[PDB]
């Protein structure tokens, strides 16, 4: 669609990159929308949002989200010092990312329940290079593609469990694919 990398459209924050396989196009729209279309890709992430985000933004999503395999729809952002990627799971196609991992809790918010869970990358990209860091995730019991994200209900539950966040980098609400198929149209505010 437009060139993987990242630049602001319309007031927004945006980030697309894929790993080159081939398969996947993301376009910036008006306003905070954007669309991702892709078939038998490989390993890609974009979205609209901000730069940097906050711990109390409310976040509001909108559209259409289609995935015929692994993808997730979520807000997604990165926290510097401790070096965080983090995850407020929304929807997701075959596979849910929380599997096999650790249980930290849950927390109730915005019309349904999320469990919490706490994962580690080792020696893997980052926003500073490689590195081995932990991923916070709270996922949705109750799938859907539009909505509100509290997010400061994410991050204080996160923190009431240990789970600290540095301070914020990017924040975006993302459709990320991994060898799959499907389509997505998104409107961020």
């Amino acid at each position: 669609t437009i060139q993987p990398g990242t630049g602001y459209n319309n007031g927004y924050f945006y980030s697309y990159w894929n790993d080159g396989h081939g398969g996947v196009t993301y376009t910036n729209g008006p306003g905070g929308q954007f669309s991702v279309n892709w078939s038998n890709s490989g390993d890609f992430v974009g979205g609209k949002g901000w730069q940097p985000g906050t711990k109390n933004k409310v976040i509001n999503f909108s559209g259409s989200y289609n995935p015929n395999g692994n993808s997730y729809l979520s807000v997604y952002g990165w926290s510097r010092n401790p070096l965080i990627e983090y995850y407020i799971v929304e929807n997701f196609g075959t596979y849910n990312p929380s599997t096999g991992a650790t249980k930290l809790g849950e927390v109730t918010s915005d019309g349904s329940v999320y469990d919490i869970y706490r994962t580690q990358r080792v020696n893997q990209p980052s926003i500073i290079g490689t590195a081995t860091f932990y991923q916070y995730w709270s996922v949705r019991r109750n799938h859907r593609s539009s909505g509100s994200v509290n997010t400061a209900n994410h991050f204080n539950a996160w923190a009431q469990q240990g789970l600290t966040l540095g301070t914020m980098d990017y924040q975006i609400v993302a459709v990320q694919g991994y060898f799959s198929s499907g389509s997505a149209s998104i409107t961020v505010s």
